[PDB]
């Protein structure tokens, strides 16, 4: 039986789970801001799309421990990025990007006491701080010492002087996980049952929204059916997500079902009401306020170029040209085994920006969801692992 697919010491399923043989890549694309001064005078932003900066991933399950009479398994999943110049537009240690000053907007947000806010402006004034700043791709991705934060750190040692979109993420894991192994039922293969000791999330408004559904998205139960909907808990996206069957496809020499992230996921629906922290008040279709889980930083999640989002989000920023073939999230799963043969996980990091009377640095900036960068975390099965699998398929 395809019951061969269980996380039990000695199975091939286990080994490929513990030491993933498939090479995963992350490609970074940034939006270079061309008119900072004009943006501050209330004009429409104009951005230029820079990328890729291709990094090959290094993945490994650590701290593995079995449980509940072989029903469960606990582990962490370490991810490290190795830069590939040959596959990139340029050197991230040289190439520059003018974008928003996330540390300053992050600090302005954190302040809701007048004294606190008076202190911050004083520092911005004195230090001649700006809303639009230029850094290397490397500094933006991996971290740079910020002047304002360095000074805050002196008074509040809990506050880090460093900032990066992926700061302290090279080598680390996304917390402790306890997975249900396919021993009790195959449908229950790699199903997440706990994340950081909690069986559910606590940062959303409704019981439904806070649910931890599905697998980490790196695998799925065997014997899938064209009609079922598949759930994924992408830790980074801060909520569970489901994917729906699109069509049949052939990867290497193996059959697959093309599963895509449907529009409904981030649409302004009743089932997505609880993803709106201001007492139900929603920003709009195609965007997620990930502020609660991003330690108060004004981060807004979306899909690249605001694909599957409200037209107003696209009109807002000049240089946004969404399309399905370039911005969608798909995954080609071999139906029999549940093994991902080809995939593309694509999402965008945005900042919620607006004119603040207390902060001259904002000027007359339009109230908007500002694009910073998006990525393409992708996978493609190799001829060696594919041939190995054809024996089973
Ligand atoms: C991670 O995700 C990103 C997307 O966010 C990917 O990057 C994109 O890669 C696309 C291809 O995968 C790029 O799209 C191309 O852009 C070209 C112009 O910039 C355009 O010319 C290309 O069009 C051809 O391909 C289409 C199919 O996709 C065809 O329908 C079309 O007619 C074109 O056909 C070619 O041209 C003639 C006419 O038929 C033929 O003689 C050729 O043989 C045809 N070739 C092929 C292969 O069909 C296409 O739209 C896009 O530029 C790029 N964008 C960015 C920002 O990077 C990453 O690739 C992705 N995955 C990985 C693993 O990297
Ligand atoms: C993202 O957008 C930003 C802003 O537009 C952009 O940054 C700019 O990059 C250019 C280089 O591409 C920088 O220009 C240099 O500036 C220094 C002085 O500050 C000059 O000495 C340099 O002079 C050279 O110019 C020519 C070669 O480029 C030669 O003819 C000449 O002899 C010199 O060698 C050069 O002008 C500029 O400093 C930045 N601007 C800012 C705000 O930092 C960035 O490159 C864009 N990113 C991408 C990847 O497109
Ligand atoms: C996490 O997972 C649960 C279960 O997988 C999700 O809840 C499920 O949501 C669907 C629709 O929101 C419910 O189905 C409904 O069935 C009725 C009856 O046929 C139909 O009228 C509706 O149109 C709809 O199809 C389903 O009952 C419900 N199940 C449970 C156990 O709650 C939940 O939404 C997911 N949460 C996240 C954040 O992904
Ligand atoms: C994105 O989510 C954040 C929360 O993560 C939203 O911020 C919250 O905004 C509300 C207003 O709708 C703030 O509530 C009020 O705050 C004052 C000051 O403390 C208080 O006296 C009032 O009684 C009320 O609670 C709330 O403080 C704030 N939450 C946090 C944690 O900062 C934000 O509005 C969302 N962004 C967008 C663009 O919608
Ligand atoms: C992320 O961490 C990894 C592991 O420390 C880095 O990759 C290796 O480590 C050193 C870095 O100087 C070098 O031997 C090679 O670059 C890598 N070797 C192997 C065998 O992987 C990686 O460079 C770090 N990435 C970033 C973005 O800093
Ligand atoms: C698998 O095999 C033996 C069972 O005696 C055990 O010592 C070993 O540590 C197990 N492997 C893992 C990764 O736990
Ligand atoms: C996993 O699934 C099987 C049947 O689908 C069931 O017996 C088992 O209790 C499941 N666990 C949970 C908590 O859903
Ligand atoms: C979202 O939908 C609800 C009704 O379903 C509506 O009250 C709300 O204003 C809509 N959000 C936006 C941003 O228009």
């Amino acid at each position: 039986i395809e019951k061969k697919i269980v996380l039990r010491n000695g199975t091939e399923a286990f080994d490929s789970w513990e030491k993933p043989p498939l090479p995963v890549y992350t490609q970074f694309y940034f939006f270079n801001v061309t008119n900072p001064e004009e943006i501050l005078r209330g004009e429409t932003p104009r951005v230029e799309e820079v990328g890729p900066y291709t990094y090959r991933e290094l993945r490994n399950k650590a701290n593995i421990q079995f449980g509940d009479n072989g029903t469960t398994i606990s582990a962490v999943s370490n991810k490290a990025y190795v830069f590939e110049r040959d596959q990139s537009v340029g050197d991230p240690k040289i190439d520059l990007i003018r974008t928003l000053n996330i540390p300053v907007l992050t600090v302005i947000e954190w302040s809701q006491v007048h004294f606190l806010r008076e202190i911050i402006e004083a520092m911005l004034k004195a230090y001649q701080q700006k809303l639009f700043v230029t850094h290397t791709v490397d500094e933006l991705l991996w971290g740079y010492k910020d002047e304002i934060l360095s000074l805050i750190h002196v008074f509040r040692p809990d506050i880090s002087p460093y900032f990066g979109l992926f700061y302290e993420k090279n080598g680390t894991n996304d917390g402790d996980y306890v997975f249900l192994t396919g021993e009790d039922s195959y449908l229950n293969f790699t199903k997440i049952v706990e994340w950081n000791g909690k069986t559910s999330l606590d940062w959303w408004i409704t019981d439904k929204c806070n649910m931890i559904n599905g697998t980490d998205g790196d695998s799925f139960h065997p014997l899938i059916t064209k009609d079922e909907v598949l759930y994924v808990f992408p830790s980074d996206f801060c909520r569970s997500v489901y994917i729906t069957f699109s069509d049949y496809e052939s990867v290497q020499g193996l059959p697959a079902f093309r599963y895509k992230v449907p529009a409904e996921i981030l649409a302004n629906t009743s089932d997505n009401a609880g993803f709106c922290i201001p007492e139900g008040n929603c920003l709009g279709s195609g965007v997620l306020n990930v502020s609660i889980c991003k330690n108060g930083a004004p981060i807004i999640m979306s899909f690249p170029h605001f694909y599957q989002a409200d037209e107003r989000f696209v009109s807002a920023i000049e240089g946004m040209h969404p399309n399905q073939e370039d911005h969608e999230t798909f995954v080609d799963i071999n139906p029999l085994t549940g093994i991902i043969l080809k995939a593309a996980k694509r999402f965008q990091i945005n900042i919620y920006v607006k004119k603040l009377d207390d902060f001259v640095e904002t000027g007359d900036i339009r109230t908007m969801v500002f694009p910073v960068m998006y990525l393409n975390e992708s996978v493609h099965i190799d001829k060696e692992t594919a041939s190995r699998l054809k024996s089973m398929i």
